């Protein structure tokens, strides 16, 4: 089966709204979300549907833009670096499970370059 998805709320984790975190939701995520290659990354990997039964044997810290989106909307993060780390976990998972040249990797490679472009400059 699929594992439980990552948490999107945690009452005992301190929350914070920063200008940078508002920007990561309004501009960075919500623009990557519209990319033609974004769809595989908008929800946790459904290893059952995709017939990838070894996915969660290999990936032990799953992450996806659907989870990141809910975390941003729920003010789950303390700072932008926490959210950026989640993006990097998602890309890294993709490169770990898959191989250079795979369709999914070409998609992640493209999103990651766009992600890096958008976060090169954050609001102050
Ligand atoms: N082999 C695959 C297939 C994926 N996919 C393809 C279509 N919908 C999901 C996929 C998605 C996100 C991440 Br992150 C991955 O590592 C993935 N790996």
């Amino acid at each position: 089966m699929n594992p439980p998805p990552p948490e999107t709320s945690n009452p005992n984790k301190p929350k914070r709204q920063t200008n940078q975190l508002q920007y990561l939701l309004r501009v960075v995520l919500k623009t990557l979300w519209k990319h033609q290659f974004a769809w595989p990354f908008q929800q946790p990997v459904d290893a059952v549907k995709l017939n990838l039964p070894d996915y969660y044997k290999i990936i032990k810290t799953p992450m996806d833009m659907g989870t990141i989106k809910k975390r941003l909307e729920n003010n789950y993060y303390w700072n932008a670096q926490e959210c950026i780390q989640d993006f990097n976990t998602m890309f890294t998972n993709c490169y770990i499970y898959n191989k250079p040249g795979d369709d999914i990797v070409l998609m992640a490679e493209a999103l990651e370059k766009l992600f890096l472009q958008k976060i090169n400059e954050l609001p102050t």
